[PDB]
């Protein structure tokens, strides 16, 4: 085997993250998401187990989703992203890096079970 290649560069983001969640082989998402209030509604990560779908990717808490698979989750509900969620296997989730990380940072109470 003898092959490289040195690619076509040239990108500049950091806020709004493309990430990929597949249910396939041996790998399922072990995140929690939450509902936000009505001045900030929609779906953000509570937690993520650790060697989840979403670990994986590297996703933390406050990761909000605003669109998955091209999805508006911008306005989805506990159902409705839980179900368009376990709709397919891959999905296309775009968070905003810890868009809402204050709607958990602050403060905190650390939870028994919910």
């Amino acid at each position: 085997g003898s092959s490289g290649s040195s690619g076509s560069p040239g990108n500049r983001e950091n806020k709004e993250k493309k990430v990929f969640i597949s249910l396939v082989g041996s790998r399922g998402l072990g995140c929690s998401i939450s509902s936000g209030p009505i001045q900030k509604p929609g779906i953000f990560i509570s937690h993520v187990k650790p060697g989840s779908l979403s670990a994986e990717v590297g996703l933390e808490i406050g990761d909000q989703i605003v669109e998955v698979n091209g999805v508006d989750f911008s306005n989805l509900d506990h159902k409705e992203a839980v179900n368009v969620l376990k709709s397919s296997r891959s999905l296309t989730i775009s968070i905003v890096a810890a868009a809402g990380r204050e709607l958990f940072m602050t403060d905190r109470s650390g939870p028994s079970s919910g």
